[PDB]
């Protein structure tokens, strides 16, 4: 959808943020 690519755009960029929680957080 139109949509889809908007809310997409910060699913990116939180599956980075959890992502980071592996080195940030032990």
């Amino acid at each position: 959808g139109a949509m889809a690519t908007r809310q997409a755009r910060r699913n990116r960029r939180r599956r980075w943020r959890e992502r980071q929680r592996a080195a940030a957080a032990r």
